[PDB]
């Protein structure tokens, strides 16, 4: 009965073109709201007796902790396919649940916004016969799209590609995709060991979270396989310190990793209402613009039009830090250099930081100065 | 049983008739007293028998559904009497001290036009909260009416088309349609954790109780840049100094100029009792020193209450707000981006007609609603 | 009636007569002695026969309700003697017997004028604690007078119009009107939990016994900026070093610059006995090396006590405080935000006239309150 009601809330939202579902308890009421074309509408008022059953069911569908009701929790629901991003939030009179429709509908690497130098290092690293490629960033930074874009360039009938994902974001023909199931025993570590017995060529791990997974992944890269994975780290230099703090010996990181990227997703200025805004040149220089390049900058910002919902932005751009494991960086790891020394050395060799990549796209007029300062830290 | 039940109920009802905000039930080694906070000042209203020390505090526990067996640890609950009270139990060395916070929605005034804003200031505040995105900061110390200003703004925005989420420490009043979160930092639910959760909750309007550090300030500023309306508070000396506070926290100057729509500063002064109101012979030179023009000085008629039954013999009844409403004008924005300090931002705001809190206090002094000592206590000279 | 019973009573009462703070009963291989700590310095007061060491120790443990059967482990307890004197008893198992330490706990000044503050330092301290918000930090090593200074500040602020709440470990003196909470960590009542409960108790003034970790420091400094007056202590060695200690713990710089009203550093130095005192011929050059200006050098008259029965033949009777009272002046705030080190902060405070502890000691030397040897013993050179 309650399962039927929850399924109706989900199936009614896809029929009514809703992008978000809001299940909200209050002291004297309990309502469900759909966001349709940016506007919330009350679409249902279930009785107050059912609010515990409806919330628990959704938390079970999202594999969340039903015993904990005081802390925020975030999960995911897949229905057939429609995928929901679940967010639980402890209010005064119960838990509020928000489900956000994920619109899956460009896997092409040449259209992701990599600068030519960055795209060169990235393509060079994934076409090596073995080694590790790490794509880092926070949630919603485009990591998975970058990984799948790399798998597209590599997917040939001549190579065996196997992935361990939690969950499988997209179904790829020719790619052997395994979905994780921890309660049964199918985690990243178990899949990696089986992959080594599967005559593999390219291995993709959804994320390196623990030393047990890093150990097998590093070993697989040194054995002669190409290993791609992700981590949640601040930048590419800090990714090295993360692996070391997990217990991986420094010489194994120096020799196994081909390449580490760090990326953030910024908004692209609306091409219809963009126009220059007056920014003192000293502000640009304080943000990392060299004094010589300063005067040549034209910082664009959308004023807000109908083609962008009066936001001034339409679309997104990528700010990439593509750091190859250059020999200078390898020696620094072997000498136990800290994150600061590794970042400075990478900048000396021409590896642009995410801040510098953002200033480049600001120079090209495709993003605003506030976006650069919002998603990147200073160097 | 009944003598204590009657006494405890009398403690709760006399607080309502005196219009007190809080009740303090405090045991000591050789005494026992009850204090009401009336218009921000505590007063001794009762010295009950010390034999009833444990009986009185235990009765309120039962009303608050708290643990009578535990008397060594702090406890917190709520009471509804057929008027709501928030209860806080503190274990001192001579018994449990109980504090009760009166929460009457009926007494709360939420219409923005009845909060005491001057019409030009009210226009800029309303314009700021009805913009689709940006940040609005209401500054002042705790107990300066900031939450009422925020609740008034949220009530003006509480439509079924928007999702409003608040993070409060604690939640003073609850409103239908508004998703409110009470902070519980002992278990990890601080302002930052609730802010990052709000960003995954598909928000439209976000209210934060106070911005206390760089981490929360960064999430708040950047949420105001990504299409959300952000309402929050800080404790600063005035509206112009709120700019320097954010910069010192670590926020980039360009993001402050881009994200903030408006900053207000406010203080709560006590309102002179209308019945015992009498003219006070404040020397003209004292008024000129406070900021009154010398040509206006002799015309000023300062008032103060002599004390009567209607005002609990305090001379005051109610509160008035001294407001400074500073919109993020383009002139002020250009000052921020050129590294201007607090003094030159304050001069620029006064140049453009933005009244300071001292000027707002002196206006209320001229109208006879507040006293000369209240103006000097809560405001500084310009 | 028994010999040892009378002897133990003599040791306990003689300490009260001599104004001792601590009693040390120490057995060694070939000797046995009793030492009193008088004005912070230990003196041998008795040499009882070593044969009696087990009877004296056993007798004290009976009065302290300690276990006489156990002689290999440390034990702790209390003793109350009848007008009452309390003793905190600590037993320690040395190689040649059990050592016993007794700590006298006597309430028997409250007045700030009798503690040793110079008029300028007193003015800065009084205006800082009378502000409606901010943090006041009293720093110094153990036994430097921090609790007395805070109790003295609370006494000047103890009004019926304000709510004062303290978290102490332990509570050392009971004040009517002040809500004092004693820490009990084993049940979860620590400084952090008590401070969080105070914030739900409608506070005005909060006193935290000591800041011993970053978690408590952040809560306390943020509560002060929210709009409360907060008093606490740290174990640092001067006022400028307290600034960097807070920063090194992880407190954000804007919090230190904007939320701290004032920081004090202090040491206790012994006073020359008024009965004993005689002038001491200190070479004028030696005074100059200690930090006295050349103009003032020849005018100094330094005194030293020869020793009399009234001062226990030490030349010193009582103690006085050397205070460095540093208000958070605007010049100092700019240094916190610009990353200055302790030496820069110290040089700048001296430039603005903030007297160091050494200079305060030299002031007491000129006035004949303390001796030249005491200034060099308890203060470092600048
Ligand atoms: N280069 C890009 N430019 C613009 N948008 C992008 C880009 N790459 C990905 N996106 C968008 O990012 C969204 C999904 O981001 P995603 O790659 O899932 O983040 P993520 O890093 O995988 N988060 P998580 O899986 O929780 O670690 C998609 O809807 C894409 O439209
Ligand atoms: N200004 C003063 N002049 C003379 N004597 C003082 C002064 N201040 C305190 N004392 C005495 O010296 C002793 C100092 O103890 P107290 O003030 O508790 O030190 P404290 O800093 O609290 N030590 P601790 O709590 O262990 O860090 C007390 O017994 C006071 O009676
Ligand atoms: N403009 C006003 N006029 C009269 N009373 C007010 C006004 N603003 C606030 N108050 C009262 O003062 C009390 C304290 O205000 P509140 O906003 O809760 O404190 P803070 O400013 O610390 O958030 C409230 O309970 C409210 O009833
Ligand atoms: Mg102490
Ligand atoms: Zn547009
Ligand atoms: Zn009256
Ligand atoms: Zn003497």
């Amino acid at each position: 009965p309650v399962v039927k009601l929850v399924n109706l809330i989900l199936t009614d939202a896809i029929k009514r073109k809703a992008s978000d579902i809001h299940i909200e308890p209050y002291e004297r009421s309990f309502r469900v709201r759909y966001r349709i074309d940016g506007v919330l509408y009350e679409v249902m008022k279930p009785p107050l007796k059912l609010k515990n059953a409806i919330t628990s069911r959704i938390k079970i569908m999202a594999e969340l902790d039903i015993a904990e009701r005081r802390l925020p929790q975030d999960g995911r629901i897949k229905i057939k396919d429609m995928d929901y991003r679940v967010s639980v939030l402890p209010t005064l009179f119960g838990e509020k649940v928000v489900l956000r429709l994920l619109d899956k509908s460009q896997l092409d690497m040449t259209k992701l916004g990599y600068e030519p130098d960055a795209l060169h290092y990235f393509k060079e690293a994934i076409h090596k016969p073995f080694g590790m490629v790490l794509v880092t960033g926070p949630t919603g930074s485009g990591k998975t799209v970058s990984l799948y874009s790399a798998l597209g360039e590599l997917n040939k009938t001549t190579e065996n590609i196997s992935t361990a994902e939690d969950p499988v974001e997209f179904n790829f023909a020719g790619i052997n995709q395994v979905q994780m199931h921890e309660d049964i025993g199918l985690n990243f570590a178990a899949a990696l060991r089986s992959f080594l017995r599967q005559d593999p060529d390219i291995i993709m791990i959804g994320e390196i979270r623990d030393f047990e997974t890093a150990e097998i992944a590093i070993k697989a890269a040194l054995t002669g396989h190409l290993v791609l994975s992700t981590l949640h780290t601040n930048d590419a230099p800090a990714t090295i310190n993360r692996l070391l703090n997990m217990g991986v010996e420094p010489f194994l990181v120096a020799s196994a990793v081909n390449l580490i990227t760090a990326q953030r997703l910024a908004r692209r200025v609306c091409s219809e209402c963009k126009q220059p805004e007056e920014i003192p040149i000293q502000a640009l220089i304080d943000a990392g613009v060299s004094p010589d390049e300063g005067p040549s900058y034209v910082c664009y910002k959308g004023t807000g039009c109908v083609k962008c919902n009066n936001t001034g932005y339409k679309g997104r751009v990528g700010f990439y830090q593509v750091m190859p494991m250059l020999e200078e960086i390898r020696e620094l790891i072997l000498n136990g250099a800290n994150t600061a020394e590794i970042k400075r050395e990478s900048m000396r060799l021409g590896i642009k930081t995410m801040r510098q990549s953002g200033l480049t796209k600001l120079k090209e007029g495709v993003t605003s100065f506030e976006e650069v300062l919002r998603v990147t830290v200073a160097d």
